[PDB]
């Protein structure tokens, strides 16, 4: 490459690794969405809630992906695995769900971004920081509210306490 | 008919008859709406969805009278039957109904585009393609939507759930 | 299903397959479009040509997904493919692989139509033929339209007219 | 110094001879884009991209000494260096020289992080991180696409190809 300085092999890997744990992540987010379209489900506001992350995370790995070319890395895509559900019960679930996803592309990041401080890549280390770190806990905290909110109310009267989420937070 | 061309007189019966079933459906949401402006059940929500239901079924005879006279049919009128209740029961039972009533009419519709494809009169299965079908579609959906949506909250607490779902969805 | 009416489970089963198709033309077009990003490739125009494809496919895919909803099935995915080729050759070589996908695509659809048709499922024909099939036969012309141009240029002097037909058509 | 704090004189002194390197980066841009505006080179494009590089790497000079300041250090000057050559060649030796000092640039500054990481001074590594690395990797990458572009060109026909990137890209 007549491009490339200070980027290792090593970091290259593990960014096309990344960037297949977020295509993942959007599939995945995609068949959630589509889950709470069904009209024996009919949650709009959860469908539109996990459609709009399936949006989010392919657009993580397309900036992966700008990058990896920035560096002067070369791009190598593999297998999509399908998600790891075909149907997501009930919106607690389907929550629980997201935020053990999350927790897996965050803790990706934070090994990424300490394997660029091994390697001494700054450039990286800035790259997740500025695009990714603060957006996961963000998302993370989000997720972290609506479950508390999901769980105190269908506690309460399952169906009932469902409907007012969606309703009037989502 | 100094016009008519290609219009076999089998679908041209078919197509009164299903102006018949369209004023038919029409006079039953008619029906179900001022039921639901009762001041002893007073779910405005409800009547006004039937309501604007009535009027769609009436465009939709309006639309099909239309095509007739396009296709130099002749349009002939029958006796409209009142509809099948006098009380329409809980939003739920009222909902149910109306998906059983749009089942009847996309079914009929169905019926006459496999009428035309048999007469080869692909002018009559583009308009009904065009105007009824995904329409149909669409609104039995909706409605599906709306019935999980119902039983969801009226398995909680019926008069409770009842209430929420005309204040928060319609 | 509550509202499934006149929806074969040959259709479904299909229907789940073609969003599997499509989604892999969207990773397809994603890897194409990237490669042209690369420091050592550099066409700009052929990497925003093929970005934009890549998400033309995905919004196939999810307008396939809705369908799939309105009409009472159930969204089923499956792992998706890597494409076919880490590194795309130059621009008539990428355009080429794209007529052949389409072809593809294209051939997909029309097998979908004619089991429809097979199926007496004129919601299913209507919905083909107003968003994919026109769309497909626009799009493969203009390819068609593209690699004539390309060849027509890179016959003469190929990297001279790969610069220019980037520069000046796209 | 009343203000200084947690700034080491190992990094004032390397910040002293990064804006030596810089206004002489600036300085050699200065002489290739004057080179570019000579009538018997005559390429207004080159010329422009260069005497914009000039302006931009005097503009990090002038950042790096406002820094110094900010953090109570003492800006002191030396004698800048004439640049390495007086005529530039053709645009792909101009544009590799680019590439070449731009690398000593990066390389620069990746040093003075790698000293700022020793002397635990985060306010500098953020410092280079927010103004300087992302830069450079994005100035590295297009000069990349250009010289890219550049070389399938004038392997073409050199007068011609020098003449349509000019005109083309610049």
């Amino acid at each position: 490459s007549q491009i490339r300085q200070n980027y290792s092999t090593e970091v290259e890997a593990a960014v096309n690794r990344l960037v297949n744990l977020y295509l993942r992540a959007s599939y995945t987010y995609l068949s959630l969405g589509f889950y709470f379209d069904r009209d024996d489900v009919a949650l709009e506001g959860v469908c539109h809630f996990f459609r709009e992350l399936a949006e989010e995370k392919r657009e993580g790995a397309e900036r992966l992906l700008k990058m990896q070319n920035q560096r002067g890395g070369r791009a190598l895509f593999q297998d999509l695995q399908k998600p790891s559900q075909d149907e997501w019960g009930t919106t607690p679930d389907a929550m629980k769900a997201a935020i053990v996803l999350e927790k897996s592309l965050n803790q990706a990041l934070l090994d990424l971004h300490a394997l660029g401080s091994a390697q001494a890549d700054p450039h990286l280390c800035d790259f997740l920081e500025s695009h990714f770190l603060d957006e996961e806990v963000k998302l993370i905290k989000k997720m972290g509210d609506h479950l508390t909110n999901i769980q105190r109310l269908v506690g309460s009267q399952a169906g009932l306490g469902e409907y007012l989420f969606e309703r009037l937070t989502l």
